[PDB]
């Protein structure tokens, strides 16, 4: 009798009759690597619209159960988490394909977005830590097989589509397996065409300077306003905590104030009283940042900019970073990206600001966190 199911936080895991612990494996993605839809349709039209890919794969997979691979499945599976797609059902649509395909498989089932999801690297660590009783894996010697796989468009016939993502290769990248998709792996067809993101979280770095240029100060003796440019997401709160408003800088938050009649007012009321205002905000254009220069001018105090130079990618990595590690991280929208995109235009001096420092997009972290950092974490 199989070990069967075990369902954890964000976790699903089967473990078939057969499956031994080895020290090396041959993974695998489910949905278009080792099947595809029974009805001809992008999307399976209910539990049973399946059918092994290709004939080539059970032959394959036989072959590398012979040679001592451990054959385990990786496979995304969101709209479980979702609520789209019932866990028990799911559950037995595997087993069904396990039967099918004729071999032991252990299975791991990622169903909700997070630490789990491909690419981040969550269900290799619950395989190697929780999954494989001990045995040391060697990643040399293994490989991970899937679709997801940033492929060009018309890699064959029927094809009209890029791969709806890079999740597949980019799990294997974060992991150090070789990779390899269906097509190459089942039928050694030659190496298709494919794109890698633009950004590789592999590139960051701790070094650099704070800001620039780095003969400025980030404080100012007098009264002053400091207006923050830059990306929901890019860490300009944190920035901000820990550089102006622990040296007595006065917060303001436009969002939280109602209007801006208050927003200035409270800025006005600030400067006054001999203190310093930062408004940590997004403010990505003109008009939106004119108002606190304008403040500024009337209160005979310098503006200055603070612009953050994370690039809408590294902003939407650093916001799923959070969301996977800090529990009071409001997790930001795609929607508010995209819109702060659309509006953005750049600070200059024109605008009225008396200096615009630039503000590096760099590592901040206990040393796991920094591994988990440099992971690719979208497809
Ligand atoms: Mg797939």
């Amino acid at each position: 009798s199989s070990l069967g199911w075990e369902s954890l936080k964000k976790l699903l895991v089967f473990t078939a009759s057969g499956v031994k612990p080895q020290g090396k494996v041959a993974a695998f993605a489910l949905d278009g690597t080792l099947i595809t839809t029974r009805s001809g349709k992008v999307f399976p039209t209910s539990p049973s619209d399946w059918r092994i890919l290709y004939p080539e794969i059970p032959k394959k997979l036989q072959e590398l159960a012979a040679e001592g691979y451990k054959l385990v499945i990786f496979t995304n599976q969101m709209g479980i988490g979702r609520g789209k797609l019932p866990a028990e059902v799911f559950k037995g649509k595997v087993e069904a394909v396990l039967e099918k395909l004729g071999v032991p498989f252990q299975v791991l089932v990622a169903t909700h977005a997070g630490l789990n999801r491909k690419p981040v690297s969550g269900m290799w660590d619950h395989l190697q830590e929780q999954a494989n009783e001990g045995i040391p894996i060697s990643v040399e010697d293994s490989v991970f097989v899937g679709d997801a796989a940033g492929r060009l468009a018309n890699w064959a016939p029927g094809r009209k589509k890029k791969d709806f993502s890079c999740a597949d290769r980019l799990f294997a990248l974060n992991v150090g397996l070789p990779f390899a998709t269906p097509e190459e792996f089942f039928l050694k067809w030659p190496a298709a065409r494919f794109e890698l993101p633009a950004f590789d979280p592999r590139t960051i770095s701790s070094a650099g300077p704070l800001y620039l240029p780095e003969s400025s100060s980030l404080l100012s003796p007098n009264p002053e306003v400091v207006v923050a440019v830059g990306f929901p997401g890019a860490g300009k709160s944190t920035f901000i905590q820990e550089h102006l408003v622990s040296a007595g800088y006065v917060h303001v938050n436009r969002d939280t104030l109602g209007s801006w009649q208050r927003c200035v007012s409270s800025c006005q009321a600030a400067l006054r009283q001999g203190k310093r205002v930062v408004i940590d905000n997004t403010n990505p254009d003109v008009p939106s940042r004119a108002r606190y220069i304008q403040c500024a001018k009337d209160a005979g105090v310098p503006c200055r900019c603070f612009n953050f130079c994370a690039t809408i990618e590294q902003a939407r990595h650093n916001n799923r970073f959070r969301e996977m590690t800090d529990p009071s991280h409001a997790p930001v929208s795609d929607m508010v990206m995209f819109s702060y995109r659309k509006q953005f235009e750049p600070p200059t001096l024109a605008e009225g600001f008396l200096e615009i420092l630039e503000i590096p997009f760099r590592l901040q972290l206990d040393p796991a966190l920094q591994r988990l950092y440099r992971q690719f974490s979208e497809g």
